[PDB]
């Protein structure tokens, strides 16, 4: 099963992707290293800032892209919830209720309650995988609407959103609903 992952990320360049502080919730905590975020048991108090999310429980990538192939990984572990893609730039950061969805700018996957995979298509997405992924490969091709997912660890296919037409500059987002000891961690490029 591994073969065309190999292939498809021996042709997609690899992103170093580091996790934008300005951008993340106040409940959220981006490492020092910038490479893991983890959820707080309280928010941060930080003075006003038009980067940030104030209502999804998100934050980016420092840079986005507007053209090629582009390839992450992403270390999940067991964390029991966590959903992580891709957003446009103009996504409302300031506002309350908005649905991540294709529509409002947000092609992501992830896990919930510890064993719902899904793809937060509207309505979402119900996944089956048959072994739970550890490490989450996104690869991203601009050009043709690609947005796929991958186990990075056995190379199986997750899931591929329908194919889209960008607009707007895309950056990594990232997640984390609940409290727990597992972070999101970002893997560096070998
Ligand atoms: C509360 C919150 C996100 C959960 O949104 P939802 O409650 O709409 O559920 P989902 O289908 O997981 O997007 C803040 O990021």
């Amino acid at each position: 099963g591994a073969a065309y992952h190999e292939w498809k990320m021996a042709l997609f360049k690899p992103a170093d992707v580091i996790l934008d502080p300005d951008t993340a919730n106040a409940i959220l905590l981006v490492s020092e290293d910038q490479r893991s975020v983890q959820r707080a048991e309280e928010p941060r108090d930080l003075p006003d800032n038009p980067e940030r999310f104030e209502w999804h429980y998100c934050v980016l990538g420092c840079e986005n892209f507007t053209s090629g192939r582009h390839y992450w990984e992403v270390e999940v572990g067991d964390r029991k919830e966590w959903h992580i893609g891709v957003c446009s730039k103009n996504v409302e950061r300031k506002k309350g209720w908005v649905k991540m969805t294709p529509e409002n700018g947000y092609w992501t996957m992830g896990l919930t309650d510890g064993n719902k995979y899904r793809a937060l298509t509207e309505p979402r997405t119900n996944l089956k995988l048959p072994e739970p992924p550890r490490k989450v490969g996104i690869f991203l091709d601009y050009e043709t609407g690609e947005i796929s997912f991958y186990n990075a660890t056995d190379g199986s296919h997750i899931y591929t959103f329908p194919h889209a037409s960008f607009s707007e500059p895309l950056y990594p987002v990232f997640r984390i609903l609940t409290l727990e000891p597992t972070a999101l961690t970002i893997c560096p490029i070998p």
